[PDB]
């Protein structure tokens, strides 16, 4: 119950130049309506088409970031907004940049007791056959080969056989100077924990129809399931929500986003990444998690924006 005047003049950052301009336009237009439904003085601002300095010059005090990919997510616009004195939703420079770097995220997690798949690295110019032998010996198969980060050119690959690993390594190393090779977490399920301020949001179980939550399962298929309830017992659900929040916090992220994790057959969790720029379309996961606990869309957006006060 915040007087919408306390928010002042608000920009919704949407659109941009990235390959995810269209999810951002969709999300941002809805966010904008959510804020205006609450009587907040909100206005769209597409940084690809307006000069960024206009945020300061036109007197905007804060921004709801609905950008996705590139400068909108990686710390670059975060830094510029801090430089221009504009408060914004989501994580600051370090958290944003670190969240997109799966290598350094996993190092920090390993040092701070956040569970994450065992992994090795391969560098461009390595003896890929030699590295493959050593990695299989340590981790077995299957393996996930992914950018250290991140997703730029070469899609995540599940390697099922030792003899296929050298080629997968060489190809991944052509498009990132650091490649992560993780043990495949098998025999459980896949989950995500949405984080929004102190809201108690339920876990979601992600059930791809195919091998893993690949591009096809995310963007092509209409049959990926996003399940609430997630199927876990109350104690485990509480435990994993707590670890998810610590996993975000230790990276310097602040509490808007999602933490993604796998369970093995024994029910142990292994975190894969954080996402500091989740979607806000009417089919996106944070609005679903919020609606499951009685929080509607406009309420959710207002709550996220409230974290920029004080
Ligand atoms: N180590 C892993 N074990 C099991 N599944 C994984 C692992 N890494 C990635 N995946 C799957 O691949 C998808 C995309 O990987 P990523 O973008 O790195 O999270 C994940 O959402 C999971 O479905
Ligand atoms: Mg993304």
């Amino acid at each position: 119950g915040i007087d919408p005047k306390r928010f002042g003049k608000v920009a919704v950052l949407l659109g941009g130049d990235s390959a995810e301009r269209e999810v951002s336009l969709n999300s941002g237009r809805l966010v904008l309506q959510g804020l205006r439904d609450a009587g907040i003085d909100a206005h769209p601002f597409d940084p690809a088409q307006r000069p960024l300095a206009a945020l300061k010059d036109e007197g905007f005090v804060r921004a709801f970031n609905a950008l996705h990919g590139g400068y909108g997510e990686n710390g670059q616009i975060q830094g510029a907004l801090d430089f221009y004195g504009i408060r914004y939703t989501g994580s600051g420079v370090l958290g944003s940049a670190l969240g997109l770097d799966k290598f350094r995220t996993k190092l920090v997690w390993q040092q701070t007791g956040i569970p994450t798949p065992p992994f090795e690295t391969v560098m461009r110019g390595d003896d890929y056959a030699a590295r493959a032998q050593d990695i299989v010996a340590k981790l077995g198969v299957p393996l996930f080969v992914k950018p250290a980060s991140e997703g730029s050119s070469v899609a995540v690959e599940k390697v099922k056989s030792a003899d296929a690993l050298p080629a997968a390594l060489e190809e991944a190393a052509k498009h990132d100077k650091i490649v992560i090779v993780e043990k495949s977490i098998e025999g459980g399920g896949e989950y995500t924990a949405c984080i929004a301020a102190d809201l108690d949001l339920p876990l979601i179980r992600i059930v791809p129809a195919g091998e893993f939550y690949d591009y096809h399962a995310k963007y092509i298929a209409n049959d990926t399931q996003y399940l609430i309830p997630c199927g876990l017992d109350a104690a485990k659900e509480a435990e994993f929500k707590r670890i998810a929040r610590r996993a975000f916090d230790v990276l310097g992220c602040t509490d808007w986003g999602r933490a993604d994790f796998m369970l093995d057959a024994a029910g142990n969790p292994y975190f894969l990444e954080v996402n500091t720029a989740p979607g806000m379309t009417d089919h996106s996961l944070p609005p679903k998690a919020a609606r499951a606990v009685g929080i509607g869309y406009s309420e959710l957006v207002v709550k996220v924006l409230s974290l920029t006060l004080d």
